[PDB]
């Protein structure tokens, strides 16, 4: 029930684990006893999160990967099985995302689909056979993060969400749970470089649920959903965004 | 491993006599919560309090019809008096199910009394009590009938869809008081009650569109309730988590 | 053309003495329906009958308090006396937007519509089909009562459609946004108004004509395979 | 008469050769619109242009492979040239269907080239032309798969859920230009295509969970398209109307 939120013996791939929400998923899962492949677009960023995990206990390995190359996604899977022996957990991060004008070049609209939909659907194809071997596992996508100037990322987030619901049918036969988190009003790095003394005091006037949560808030929900404690939770999208 | 423990924190669990609310009252108790156990039947409440004290936690029993506003005021008053405060409220008391379109209006209204009017009133009574100790967390057990459509479900589905939506609204309002509000839509739970009923032929039929192909246990739903009412869901509010192995189970 | 006409058909219409009800009443009369015009206030209902009669007869007035089951029932008996059959039912919630208070939203949006549907379906079954329509309340200030009631009523439609479908009766709902002429003046001001225009892509508020149009579509043979739909008429807004 | 006709309007209709998209162009042309009929086969759009012509309506054929951004740019400019304005865009062309989870990635990406990127680039093109007429309406034909939940449906369902959510995003971005954006999720339509495989026994399997016990006609969708693109929907934006008797119709 509190050992249900542990992952000892489990092996996890986390994409976009260099920084932000990905990073705390990787640290939270390692610290919960899982062997973890830390994957980012950026080799250096990957190795920094691994130093942080290794200096906490917990097994971790860095792998650079561009998630918009299939050859690269296969490399990650083949790497994961090479360093870990099996795969029980895939956590897939898109990356913040954020606003975009209607008249954006098509590439800029297509890019969101790689990050949030395509990469996620292919990595899920790469890891399902491994999971099935081991009598099951769990796949989890963290979608991008209020309705104007959002066609690319709101659109790609809704695709990924109904992809979760359907994947759960396809992969439930293999006893693989599929779910997603929609992260919300997160105090991210962006919003740190950009907050002045005068606003940190103005915000403290509001109640904790009316402010911003931390990436550890997404990380805690990710853990629960990928844990024995949620063994009958599938096709869910949990929005983790406080209450205004 | 401490943000999935409720040490100190004081919970009111309604309908905690049997099935889901019993299992939530016990999991909460064993995770450190002091637990007021409410049921329509004093006798069923006492069996669960006894059980929580054999296992080393602290629970008080309190008979309560959630359709009497005065009985709901007395339930809250009892919680403040034996625990000293309220941190958690698990709204499990509910009811109704398949009814024909031509039922009496009395029968249609009972659905709203059980699932809507009761829920809102108890939330509005405990809220001021939760602000004064710096906030709190409200959980309701809703139903998959709130998001599914079928013949003979007018009273039940509509009442539960209202409840599902009170979660979203209340989450906004009670945000100012630092209160979280969520719901759990449970799948088919293989409870003690059902385990009498269920032949191994019905099992096949219920799970025939359930991707994680087994029936639910009360523990599955109590695990979900533990997560949502714990500091690890401090950034989770206005949400309905469905636990049903990714499908629906007909009967 | 006449696939969006109501010639020879007989509509019951509540909340019809002002605002969205009145505009549906007149649209429907104009479309050829005989109309029972019910409002809480018998004066208001009576002016809408006389205005419909000046335009091209076939309207009848019936004071109804929709929160009392006897009043609901007399309006259903009164409606069968004057019209002979019922083909179309349009329930119009009496909710502006902003416990016994909490319950009133459920009387208007939920318990009135269901019970009126219960009285009127036996008549619709008898004549081999029909159509029922709810206008939900225009319903963040004291709207938790109206948003919950609106959500109930909306899923009532989705479910109630299965029940009445066997009887060849289609069920739908319109969930209207911020809509003027009617006594919204009450609280609108110039500040609260402009706060609605910034989150409405189509920069204008609704007229009652916006709903009555949708209402005519959903209640005509043009929408004869539409059931269990809530149509949002919000100029692009979100709820 | 007044609020539900298209006299003086100029429609581009994609996938217009058969089924739902053919009956949208015929009902639109009858409502008084000028109509650019587009299918992937110029012969298809033409047959339909002849059906329209033989009923009093001005129409024109411009073929388009919606998957190519250049034939998309060719269709846009043809309709500008032929009609003068673009007041209305009915997005109907698109494919995909059930495929297994272990599908080639090329099959998965194609569903997006068919059901999303097409819908969006073509909107990117007609939106400015619509702006300088004082507004317009865009309609897309989505799918109940965008809401429904089943096996072997990943490429189709996800992709259709993008098109459907696009609808409420484009409503916000184009409302400034006074453009309305809507969609319809059609039930099982007894098009000629379907009437040629239908058994008076699979009808029964499909009507099972279906409150108004009949399959649709392309007229049911065309009627709906006409409301949503007529000025009787002048204040309807960011909405999906599902037309399917209040049920889901399954081969399952």
């Amino acid at each position: 029930n509190s050992d249900n939120l542990r992952l000892d013996g489990k092996c996890a791939i986390i994409t976009g684990a260099g920084a932000g929400i990905g990073k705390e998923i990787a640290i939270t899962f390692a610290t919960a006893g899982a062997s973890v492949v830390v994957s980012d677009i950026n080799a250096d960023a990957a190795n920094h999160v691994v130093d942080e995990i290794q200096q906490l206990g917990g097994q971790a390995f860095a792998c650079r990967c561009d998630i918009t190359s299939e050859q690269e996604l296969s490399a990650l899977a083949d790497f994961a099985i090479s360093k870990l022996g099996k795969v029980d957990i895939l956590v897939n991060n898109a990356g913040g995302g954020g606003p975009k004008p209607f008249d954006m070049p098509m590439a800029d609209f297509r890019r969101a689909y790689e990050l949030n939909v395509f990469s996620f659907f292919h990595l899920s194809q790469l890891v399902a056979p491994e999971m099935e071997k081991n009598g099951g596992g769990v796949i989890l996508t963290i979608t991008s993060m209020k309705n104007i100037n959002m066609t690319s990322y709101a659109s790609s987030k809704a695709a990924a969400s109904h992809l979760v619901r359907n994947m759960a049918f396809d992969l439930g036969e293999k006893n693989i749970r599929v779910n997603g988190i929609a992260p919300g009003a997160i105090l991210t790095d962006a919003l740190k470089s950009v907050i002045t003394p005068e606003i940190e005091q103005k915000m403290l006037q509001h109640t904790p649920i009316r402010r911003l949560g931390q990436p550890q808030d997404i990380a805690n929900a990710a853990l629960f959903l990928c844990s024995p404690a949620a063994s009958w939770v599938s096709g869910q999208i949990l929005t983790v965004s406080g209450g205004g």
